[PDB]
């Protein structure tokens, strides 16, 4: 005869399952390769726990996703050991400002840094923020793909990148789309890119470019993207869903995302284009990550 | 001096309580007879845990209530060993469609099935879904009470039951209220019922019957209920509260239910009629199912 | 080419429709017989407007329904000329306290009062409030049906009615259900009722009666209703829907009510009993009051 | 005295009363009607039909997405619909009951509708059958959208069998309708054989990966994989962007004006957007 | 596999399992207990009593504001309460039923409670009578808060008649209790005659402007007009500040450390804040 | 017999009342002296209407309150004629940034400007914003009381004021509390104030002052307020209520505010202090304004 209400009863059964499997699941944890906490409010305490339990392990973490986690500077510092384990680090939509950039800077300067992909989009970094970040990028050798989409850089921000870029020698992809920047800033950076030793791709769409500004960019092999007309197209939609995840019919949003995943698999299967396959597989990555979060 | 916030502090106290009592409550679990998880979102993982901890035990589970649990087909399959333990199985309000009917079908066909009462109301089963369900019912001997209220059947659905019914020989009560069906379907089913070897009671209220349709049914001993206006009266009332529980004022609803519970006790004590009593005992169980769930 | 947004555009079309039809609908207004404003927040200004436009007219207002209107004492005073036109006056769910009882008192004492049915349920009137109300009732001859369900009366309140009742000579029905009262208060009132020259029906269900308390009442022709378990059955059901109307799924509730309405029609047509019919006619009016309000 | 909103209401009345003659003229010369998102009750319906039932111009666009429209409201709104070149009725919970009214709209001698968008309504196969009869006797409609309308197997086979009865249809969207390999194939076949049909959408159905290739390999153009416009059309229906909206046209226009043989496909993908922008 | 929250739950379990011995020690030496805002069901109550029913230290503060506590929960929590120096129970919907349990808490030989905050509970005059009996046999409580507890006329007169039965009460808050001129005056009188009572709060009652002057003109200090601390105490109960919170102490501390004869009143007004800051 | 649902029926009666009283109320409007639209979303269209109907009239508008109106730069420009009528203008909590400051600048430079009190608090003006505003203040002679509480000024912002202040010769009260500014900025401004020809009162509380910074300020007759320990105390509470108005129990919040108003009246009546009376009367102003808004 049951004394515990439904949710309290389930909590209780969880505890027992978790108690009985403690030794087995402890081993499983030390061998994790992926860590998705997108959409959970990472308070100081949760931050502390994640660093304690996962601050060390056998393998690198192929991916660490903390999109939309309401992360602050302090949480960042606490999570440093976990980030040092990461190859891909997603920190989008976390409200990070210049304060947090000092901590990222140190993460990038750290001898143990093995981050190849860093996504900092949809955080109000600021020009001040990026300047600080740039210094970390100056002494880093691991990072090949960096995203700064919609991070409040503006003119000042992009000119700073343009001037400083060549101090990093391994960066391959930089995304600076949607940052309120005008014609000359955009051009200075486009110029720096083409002169860069490693930089293969630069995103400049959704900035405040005039139509003549665009042509100049277009006419200027580091590849400059000035218009949305491919995986990036997708990124920005899925940015919206990630935003509104909590706000929508979960069961519906799940099926939109399942069909889109299926849809992506096949388009990937049925072209032989290397760069097409790579672009789709990227979108597969973002979609799987939203499903998980549901 | 306290470092954790209120809910975080309570979690921590829970863990310690649970840790200290582990041996004692592990024993309590193994001799459970009732399982109410109504209103909790039963994700794959919760499904997995419940199957693991409660998949086996001493006694049958006199009742298993998972109304309003956002259960999918997969979670169903996971939960099959728990369902095989159940005498009474509530799965209302779970968004189950035709997909989930195959799993129910197999549950009903399983040699170990000892389910007597199966409530599937407020799930979009469909005519397709009930066709599949019917096949399971064909090879079942345990189920005596089946509820299909508001399951999307329509004319196609009820005509199907009418044609297939006599393939089951132990069914006593069938609720097909509120299913969008018209006069002839309802009449074909009412006909099949009266010729059925076991079927004692069929519910047809809240369908799309014409006033002449209803008299025909009325004039037609399997008893046919065509109008709500006792145990089913309140069933639909409570079914309604069941949708909206956490979704509106808790304390107020708690008191309404306590007073209603009390009104029913007294009503039951003041009748000698074995039938009336039994009808009322049903409703108290439902009130108690909601009280607990609060 | 459209400049206004959707709702703003609709407002503008409304104005023009209203402007064109001004003379015609002004006439329609002057011969209204019914006034349902249930669910709208009746502020001082809305109160003022309604009094101004409808303070006078040809006919009596067969019914005035202002349930759930967040009405205060002042708005009451404002609305007095409209209330003097009313045969039936619904003021449930308006948060009326003792303050508002003086205004009701005066309404009941007014020479032009022709209110027959006054429903004050779900307002925290209080024993103090009912004392004041009672004085009005003492000098009234129009009111035959009075509802005080869940108005905070308690023992003090019901004892008051018991002592004062016979001062009114035309009252036929009194609902004092769900008022927190105990066995003796309920018994004193039930006693006063049976000795009352006119009082045909007293409701006492959902009070804090003991099971022995209830039998006593039951064993005690003024009819005393001690248990819910027909017209009052649903009253409390609907009273519940009435709280939560816009607050939850509209289309679903619309359909439930349409089907219920329909179930009641048919039930009424299928009984010859003049009493049953009348009970059911009451409930349809209430269903229709909710339908309209949607 | 007047609280803020009530005071604003009162100012509106007076502004509206002083400008009555002037704005009455403006209305009769309206060419667009967007009521997307307002709950169109019987009364609101009645008012719209009264005030806008007739006018000088055709209504270049009529948008009533997400208006909680019922069959009755539909009948009331018919004289307004008859004025419409483009008619949006997405997300209105329209079922088979409403399809009779649509049927009669399509069959009406005055029908001037070129684009009809019925997506995200539970039409059903029963509903589309009835709709198809209207389409059979229509000559105005060139673009029809049936995205996520509960058609399934039965529904798409119906279209495949009945389509060639219409001779002016250019674009048919039947994406996201729960349909499998054969139904999708039947309809893809019918499309290629169709005298007018230039584009068929079949993405987000229940196709197998071999189903897809067959479709792909099969000039009516069949779209089987969303992966060149319909991207938000599927998801934009879930919220029902504050900058992103215009920035796709601001982006696709500055890209429409920098290309030959496929300068057209940029335009009708800009138009699927230019829709949702104001829509 | 594990979704984000479920994965976090699992990490928590493991962190909690590894640290069990260590944090068990930490708990037994807790001195503060704040559960403000969590719905304390029977089970949660039971757990708290089990794990924290006994310990080394007194609990310098126990805060359970806004916890949806009932009478039963109260009884369950008694052994925890007995450990408390300061006990907050505001906003818990406590009525006369609960007052018996409070009464017994106050009468208990082990009662060490100095500050008891019962505001924004519908105690009632019936409730306060019962509470008063407990207060009669209590010696620990120096600060009692009855702000907005439905006392009225009847309630305050009761206090006035019964007060002198307690001899250690220093501060009584009966603000915002719907009481009129005479009740307020009776109680103000009783206070001035009281052996210990240093401060009585009477603001936000139903006093007339002449009532106020009489009170004003009448050393137990009677506060009749909120216009030197209780400012948010009245409104802070409505939300139940992200910077404003600390900035009042950050402001009142840097003002507590720049003054003599009334350096004390800055402190106990800082303490009414220093409460709500963590509370 | 009624055809219109409750809210639609009330709309209809409003229209008729408003139609019948058109001539009378038209006259009333032209003689308005006060305009409170606090808390309504002032869209372009509403802005347009308010300027049309109230762009001119007989009297000055003793007060114009548009707190919490979601006003943009464009709405501001549209509302310019109404603002030119105003003696006191409240524009708090409107999200105004540097963009809007050009429009305020022009409002202050306008020959017809008769604004004495301008409240711009809780808008992210910025140092850039204030610089622009300062220029308008340089050519204004009407404004005696200016509030810039929490407008994102910081160090840069306050130093700008300090340097520019003496260009205005009639300013009496400046509020720059809660603007993230440090010791020297605060001191420079305090210094400028004491040297100012007219400035009687300067608020500097809730800035980032060190305790030694405070003493220096304190030790430094223009009156400098460095700590909250009076009407200003209140302002900032009522700032919170105004914020959360829509979010709270309106009936409750109304009674808190009624009792506080009563409370204020009396404390004003029962001290003879001129400056005390003026401070309370200010709080009376803010409270009455919230009540109205309810
Ligand atoms: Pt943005
Ligand atoms: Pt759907
Ligand atoms: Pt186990
Ligand atoms: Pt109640
Ligand atoms: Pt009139
Ligand atoms: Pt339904
Ligand atoms: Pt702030
Ligand atoms: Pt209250």
């Amino acid at each position: 005869r049951q004394v515990l209400p439904p949710s309290e009863l389930l909590d209780h059964l969880f505890f027992h399952y978790e108690f009985q499997n403690q030794r087995f699941s402890a081993e499983v944890l030390s061998s994790l390769r992926q860590l998705n906490l997108a959409g959970v409010r990472m308070t100081p305490v949760k931050c502390t726990v994640v660093a304690a339990v996962l601050g060390s392990g056998r393998h690198a973490l192929d991916e660490v996703n903390l999109a939309s986690c309401q992360l602050d500077p302090a949480g960042l510092r606490t999570l440093l050991p976990v980030f040092l384990r990461a190859r891909k680090l997603g920190l989008q939509l976390n409200s990070l400002g210049p304060e947090a950039c000092k901590d990222l800077r140190d993460l990038l300067l750290h001898d143990q840094c093995q981050i190849t992909t860093l996504r900092l989009s949809n955080n109000p970094l600021t020009a001040a923020g990026v300047a600080v970040l740039m210094e970390g990028l100056a002494g880093n050798t691991s990072v090949t793909h960096l995203s700064l989409l919609h991070t409040g850089l503006g003119d000042e921000g992009l000119e700073l990148l343009a001037a400083q870029l060549d101090r990093n020698r391994q960066l391959q992809e930089l995304n600076v789309a949607y940052n309120g920047a005008g014609d000359t800033a955009a051009l200075a950076l486009a110029r720096a890119a083409r002169e860069h030793p490693s930089l293969e791709l630069l995103h400049l769409y959704f900035n405040e470019l005039s139509s003549e500004g665009r042509q100049v960019l277009r006419d200027l092999g580091a590849r400059v993207v000035v218009s949305l007309t491919v995986s990036e197209y997708w990124s920005v939609i899925l940015s919206e869903v990630q935003r509104n995840l909590n706000s929508w019919d979960r069961a519906r949003v799940q099926r939109h995302l399942e069909l889109l995943l299926r849809d992506l698999e096949d388009s990937r299967g049925a072209t032989l284009n290397p760069w097409r396959k790579a672009q789709l597989l990227r979108v597969e990555g973002e979609v799987r990550a939203l499903l998980e979060q549901l």
